[PDB]
């Protein structure tokens, strides 16, 4: 798809058997999940951005589908207002910026 | 042109007779640049990311050249370490998402 950004690029996913809307973001290093469990184990971490630092929990090889498009890679789950997709995930599906 | 994720998607910007480096943000509303000068008297305006919300001084009719593409728009200035383009200027020079 071409997504134009007069609004938020907000796109369906699919997580831990879910369905979620994320922001395709091509400001994040990395992808952010809202508090939501998943199994297995994780890593405490922290990430940065624009208000200072949260803590996350960091799992590997978590499957995320988008907007149809399979990705598998790192998911920091934490306190984020909103589901992050960060670059890690969006050259798995293959997303550009064009002008 | 066209931009893939494999890094960060920073391109030269030319805005308060100063050149920089920022990043093309489709996860960012507003444009935010490093703590500088610009013209005008600032109006004071909440924004929030990951690790809550900052005050930061936002300067409207501000011109601003992202890699050739004149816009002309409202530009925040705080204490943001990367300078951002959001998608109030990102609209403006045509930029879309694609996968
Ligand atoms: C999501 C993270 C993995 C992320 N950071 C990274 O990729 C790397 C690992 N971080 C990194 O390099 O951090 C270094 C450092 C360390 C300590 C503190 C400062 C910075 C990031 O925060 N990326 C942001 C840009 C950036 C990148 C590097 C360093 C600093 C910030 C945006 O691209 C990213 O898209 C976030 C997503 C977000 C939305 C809101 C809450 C939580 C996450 N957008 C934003 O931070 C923008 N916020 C918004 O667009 C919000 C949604 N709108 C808004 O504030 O509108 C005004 C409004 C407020 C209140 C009422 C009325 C309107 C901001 C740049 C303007
Ligand atoms: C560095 O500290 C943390 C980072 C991520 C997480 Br998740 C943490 O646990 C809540 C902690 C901690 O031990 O407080
Ligand atoms: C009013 O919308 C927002 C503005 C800034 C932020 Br930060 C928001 O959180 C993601 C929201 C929201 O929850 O929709």
């Amino acid at each position: 798809p071409q997504i134009t950004l007069a609004k938020r690029p907000l796109v369906t996913i699919k997580i831990g058997g879910q369905l979620k809307e994320a922001l395709l973001d091509t400001g994040a290093d990395d992808t952010v999940l809202e508090e939501m469990n998943l199994p297995g184990r994780w890593k405490p971490k922290m990430i940065g951005g624009i208000g200072g630092f949260i803590k996350v929990r960091q799992y590997d090889q978590i499957l995320i589908e988008i907007c149809g498009h399979k990705a598998i890679g790192t998911v920091l789950v934490g306190p984020t207002p909103v589901n992050i997709i960060g670059r890690n995930l969006l050259t798995q599906i293959g997303c550009t910026l064009n002008f």
